[PDB]
């Protein structure tokens, strides 16, 4: 009935780096799921006003979304690959907590986590 703030996407507080791998994961791992045809639920935080989820923020507590993950890798806000790869996961085990098995949305997200698991298996090692 009333959403949280969004996940912030900046902060002058966080250190953050550029690496190879960051850039790997912007250019081709969040490429890629991104124009996925079953990105769309996850392209944005979840408007659990507009969308009828008075439970949804009282089950996700650290919510995360490719909206987010996207601004975070354009920003350039992460450390290192692993709080991104973090991120990622985050956003996955939110939706496999809050639905049910069989699910579309977790049917979706198990077909996006495959591929992205299938592309972070390709990540670079660090120059
Ligand atoms: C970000 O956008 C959307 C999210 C969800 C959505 C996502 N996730 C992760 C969920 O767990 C989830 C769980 N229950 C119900 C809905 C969702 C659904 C959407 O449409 C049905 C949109 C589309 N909006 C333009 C309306």
């Amino acid at each position: 009935s009333m959403n949280p703030p969004p996940p912030e996407t900046s902060n002058p507080n966080k250190p953050k780096r550029q690496t190879n791998q960051l850039q790997y994961l912007l250019r081709v791992v969040l490429k890629t799921l991104w124009k996925h045809q079953f990105a769309w639920p996850f392209q944005q935080p979840v408007d659990a006003v507009k969308l009828n989820l008075p439970d949804y923020y009282k089950i996700i507590k650290t919510p995360m979304d490719m909206g987010t993950i996207k601004k975070r890798l354009e920003n350039n806000y992460y450390w290192n690959a692993q709080e991104c790869i973090q991120d990622f996961n985050t956003m996955f085990t939110n939706c496999y907590i809050y639905n049910k098995p069989g699910d579309d949305i977790v049917l979706m997200a198990e077909a996006l986590e495959k591929l992205f698991l299938q592309k972070i298996n390709e990540l670079p090692t660090e120059e």
